[PDB]
């Protein structure tokens, strides 16, 4: 309920990523690690790279163990190859422990590291099932729970600023919190509502209904989880299956039709700008995702605002304009509840009880007329049928 030691231990932002400080090896080598609930490999740059200010030097760690085995990991965008081994790992602003964990030493990569992101590795927090080479490589959190008394769960509060941040600003500000082993009540308001983790591979959940300003998209619910629906702190946008994306964009365009935007905007590629302070938030609809509840035939809903799905970006011109990119895009691999969703809520990854909790975030961006919300319950039947097989 109270872990002041870990509150505000994250830095970063959408687009580039949210990261936590970790140390690896002996003596401790400090590295910034991206928090990624969408994968299960712990990996770190281990050789010079144009975008890396530092990297893992195995030859300088007295505790480094070479597993003599290579590993390859591809992501929706980006990929890397590395060499497997183990070493001692600690988290300065996390529990006071030291765990021996598997570490992939990245030796080659493509479209993975991000210039200026300030992170040098990735912490895959999902399950062994999707770890590479296979489920035999124990993920970091599994090691943590097995080697310590830290409870089997963590929570994330990702904080979007609501406006663009320059390099010095992102470096000097709080990007959020990752509470390891517990929940901190100062990070949310209202109550926590839980949805079942369908299966332990990605953090998969089941969406049972979608609304645009209260109006039902009215699609066969399997379409919403077509292939799957996951919660991923390593993805910026709310990504939706092709059919759902098209239906959603049609409805969002209709609700905001008093103003017309170019196709490039809806494709998530180009920005739309308004005179400083005049963004017409009210013309854009709220989006509600209903999730299966823990009680039979019960569901709840999470609702985000345009302040969540319109991502702030700096306008090239020295203009004092407020510009944004549409942060909802299509996916051919299922729904991805990325930062667009996570910046609106405090998310509890309760692995012990196989469930994910959502509560309104104490740091979500909004205005005087609307706020993000988590509400329930709703009598919903045959939710099990919403899952895709
Ligand atoms: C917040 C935040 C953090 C970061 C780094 N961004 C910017 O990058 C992305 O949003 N990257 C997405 C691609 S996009 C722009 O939606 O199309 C992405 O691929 N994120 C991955 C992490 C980054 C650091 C490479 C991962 O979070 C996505 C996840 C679904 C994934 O690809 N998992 C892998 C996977 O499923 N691989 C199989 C196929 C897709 C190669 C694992 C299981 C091996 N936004």
């Amino acid at each position: 309920g109270s872990f002041v030691e870990m509150v505000d231990n994250l830095r970063g932002k959408s687009g580039q990523g949210y990261y936590v400080e970790m140390t690896v090896g002996s003596p401790p080598q400090t590295l910034n690690i991206l928090v990624d609930t969408g994968s299960s490999n712990f990996a770190v740059g281990a050789a010079p790279h144009p975008f890396l200010h530092r990297y893992y030097q195995r030859q300088l760690s007295s505790t480094y163990r070479d597993l003599r085995k290579g590993v390859y990991v591809p992501y929706t965008q980006g990929k890397w190859e590395g060499e497997l081994g183990t070493d001692l790992v600690s988290i300065p602003h996390g529990p006071n422990v030291t765990v021996r964990a598997n570490i992939a030493a990245i030796t080659e990569s493509d479209k993975f590291f991000i210039n200026g992101s300030n992170w040098e590795g990735i912490l895959g927090l999902a399950y062994a099932e999707i770890a590479r080479p296979d489920d035999s490589l124990e993920p970091f959190f599994d090691s943590l729970v097995k080697q310590t008394h830290v409870p089997n769960l963590f929570s994330l509060q990702l904080c979007g600023a609501g406006f663009p941040l320059n390099q010095s600003e992102v470096l000097a500000s709080v990007g959020g919190s990752m509470i390891i082993g517990g929940i901190d009540h100062s990070l949310y308001t209202g109550s926590l509502w839980y949805t079942p983790i369908r299966r332990e591979w990605y953090y998969e959940v089941i969406i049972v209904r979608v609304e645009i300003n209260g109006q039902d998209l009215k699609m066969d619910c399997k379409e919403y989880n077509y292939d799957k629906s996951i919660v991923d702190s390593g993805t910026t946008n709310l990504r939706l299956p092709k059919k759902v994306f098209e239906a959603a964009v049609k409805s969002i365009k209709a609700a905001s039709s008093t103003e017309k935007f170019p196709d490039g905007f809806w494709l998530g590629e180009q920005l739309v700008c308004w005179q400083a302070g005049t963004t017409p938030w009210n013309i854009f609809p709220v989006i509600s995702l209903y999730l299966m509840g823990e009680v039979t035939n019960q569901s709840f809903r999470i609702t985000i605002l345009p302040q969540q799905y319109l991502r702030p970006v700096e306008d090239v011109a020295t203009s004092q304009d407020d510009c944004y990119k549409f942060a909802i895009s299509q996916s051919s691999t299922g729904t991805v509840m990325g930062a667009v969703i996570m910046e609106g809520f405090y998310v509890v990854f309760d692995r012990a009880r196989k469930r994910i909790g959502f509560a309104v975030s104490a740091c979500h961006v909004h205005d005087e007329f609307r706020t993000a919300a988590v509400e329930g319950p709703f009598v919903t039947l045959d939710m099990e049928d919403c899952g895709y097989n």
